[PDB]
């Protein structure tokens, strides 16, 4: 099995994600397409072989958060659409256009600059252009429906520009109160109505997040951008709970245990602080992985890990590079046994909405955190590859 | 000035690393060199271009978490050693001797199956090892005289095996109650004094953390371990206070105003789950920094960012890839005004120190978890450049 200097690693299993893709095309209506949402490594995933499986299995689209996201994927051969949901710098209007790689704006000055820019340097390729409507997030997009007309005509004037969606965001649809997601879906409608009766032919429309796909497949419109479901994760406890959709979670974290010990002289002090310290027959275990590589300081004396089924604790406090986990006392383990930091092992399961519980934060930022300089492997059809 | 598609980045000052050095040095006996600890991508620095420089300025070795980091610094032509401060496994023995990396270890078994791998290609340098010695971390190394004897005498009798550095890590050297580091030296000595005893002449002993180095500058032995004091940082609150060295923030964490706005119309909600609610006439303003960077999303309704060199807050919740600051009613500033979310800023400043105790951790965490898809350039002589 796998050979590391430094023994920790993650599995993403490939199959997993063919299956979430699956369960999610299966209950949106059959005319959406899916656009899978791969920013920040793939959410941690590696962007790059998650991007390439939605692919074959379902997705037709790809959205990031930069152009630099955008250009690791055209590199690795991706010919599918590829959408930047931030904000792009009109420094690098040029660099999107030569790489195809389409741009979201709002703003009519924005337009007509990175016209100008294109057109300065000749326009070889025309730059697509997705339209952000804030209809509640309050993060990106236009607000109203005049400067909304404004922004078209602006985009539509533009040659060397190509409008080729409109898309809108959900603050609130993977909560129970459904009141909020209700208005900006109507304020969304609406503006897109106000063009309509200008005469304007819309581009594909998309605003469903993970969230709204299971709760509001109505919404779903020409396209939906699937996310953490796509991981095999639900947006919150809430949607999870509608049983809507059976998703399967994607990411393990593992490692191998580096050194075994059992505390018989003193000090029995563990770790910084010595915030715990072991008995005389107690068994210490000492693994390669530490907060640098995301997992969490604050799971200093309250983490646990899987080893042999069971669940381990940490003790003391997590460090840089390490953690140390009680086997107990005279408890069996031996160097180069693995354990499972988040997923399952045998009868046993750390998931990542666990830790992330312990954590008071979302599955969404433990997963999206682990550190680059941790490699990944993948499974596809029951056997690993990198 | 930068151009960058996203704009969010690291400057590391790498003047103020020159200081650092210059400090230490010069506060440490003459006579002992100091390994620069890079581990974790050099605290999430950039391993590289710090290794070169405090190679350059008073630095003669350097120490890293894995082989595989060590393999990084080779690459990029640093040919200075490079101590692995953790468990590297037997897999690993053949290319860390090509690659001239020292290993740390400290049990006969593996000191006696790597001296094997080697004979069986008796055609590489010899792997250079230093032993830990456990005074009281728990975390690796041997724990009793017996034992590092019978280590010593296998690591000598493997002639594939040369013996350069002896070491331990002190647990609580930051801390006021100053009883257990001198307990963990007192062991250390006589651990070392007992191998002499036996005839044996001891390769480069360290012991010192930056801790250790400016509290008991004695205990510098043949060398120190500087790490955080390294990057301008503190190990702890008491160490600063202590007075005794001037150190200076090299990194600060810099984005651009992606989007200014007034929030003129309802719905006035800001980022999800609504949990802020502008005024009519305040202005917010989007920056592309978010949990995935590893801008904690804690800071959620918490942190704060310099803008014109005050400080403005977060509002609502942290997203994966932008945040959100009220820049306040009325409001004063413009897309693409440059912004600090750590450092200094005109006469004001959000450290490092201040966002760790915020969250409840240490300055440690907060550097070394920015996430490798933020550039960092470098300062030297005053001018930026990567
Ligand atoms: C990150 C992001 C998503 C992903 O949605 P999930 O909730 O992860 O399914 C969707 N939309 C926007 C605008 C995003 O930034
Ligand atoms: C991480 C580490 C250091 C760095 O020390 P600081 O001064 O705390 O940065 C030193 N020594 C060892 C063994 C380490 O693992
Ligand atoms: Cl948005
Ligand atoms: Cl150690």
């Amino acid at each position: 099995m796998i050979k590391l200097c430094r023994e920790v690693w993650i599995e993403v299993n490939l199959d997993a994600v063919k299956k979430n893709l699956r369960a999610i095309r299966r209950h949106i209506p059959h005319k959406s397409k899916i656009m899978a949402v791969v920013k920040a490594n793939g959410y941690g995933h590696g962007s790059i072989e998650v991007a390439r499986h939605a692919l074959e299995h379902g997705a037709s689209e790809l959205a990031v958060a930069s152009v630099e996201e955008g250009i690791v994927l055209r590199k690795a051969g991706i010919t599918a659409p590829i959408l930047v949901l931030g904000f792009t710098s009109l420094s690098c209007v040029k660099k999107s256009a030569a790489w195809n790689i389409t741009l979201s704006a709002f703003q009519v000055d924005w337009m007509k600059e990175a016209n100008e820019i294109l057109e300065k340097e000749a326009s070889a390729n025309r730059l697509a252009i997705h339209i952000n409507v804030d209809t509640g997030m309050g993060r990106l997009g236009v607000r109203t429906k005049e400067e909304l007309l404004e922004v078209v005509k602006a985009l539509k004037a533009s040659k060397f520009l190509r409008w080729t969606g409109i898309f809108t965001h959900f603050s609130t649809a993977d909560e129970p109160d459904t009141t909020l997601t209700k208005l900006q879906h109507e304020k969304f409608i609406s503006f897109l109505s106000f063009l309509k009766k200008q005469g304007i032919e819309l581009p594909t429309v998309h605003m469903c997040n993970t969230a709204a796909a299971i709760a509001f497949p109505e919404f779903s419109a020409d396209m939906i951008r699937l996310g953490i479901g796509l991981y095999g994760l639900y947006p919150s406890a809430y949607i999870k709970q509608l049983n809507l959709v059976k998703l399967e979670p994607a990411l393990s974290l593992k490692a191998r245990i580096a050194y075994v010990k059992t505390m018989r002289t003193e000090p029995r002090t563990v770790s910084y602080g010595a915030t715990y310290i072991a008995e005389p027959n107690e068994v210490i275990a000492t693994l390669p992985i530490g907060y640098a590589d995301g997992y969490s300081r604050a799971l200093s004396n309250r983490g646990f890990v899987l080893h042999r089924g069971k669940r381990v604790p940490v003790a003391g406090r997590v460090t840089m590079d390490m953690i140390m986990v009680s086997l107990g006392e005279n408890g069996e383990g031996k160097q180069g046994d693995e354990v499972v930091i988040y997923g399952k092992q045998k009868g046993a399961e750390i998931s990542v909405d666990e830790v992330a519980e312990m954590l008071n934060t979302i599955n969404y930022e433990v997963v999206s955190t682990l550190s680059r300089r941790i490699p990944r492997f993948y499974i596809r059809d029951g056997e690993i590859f990198k």
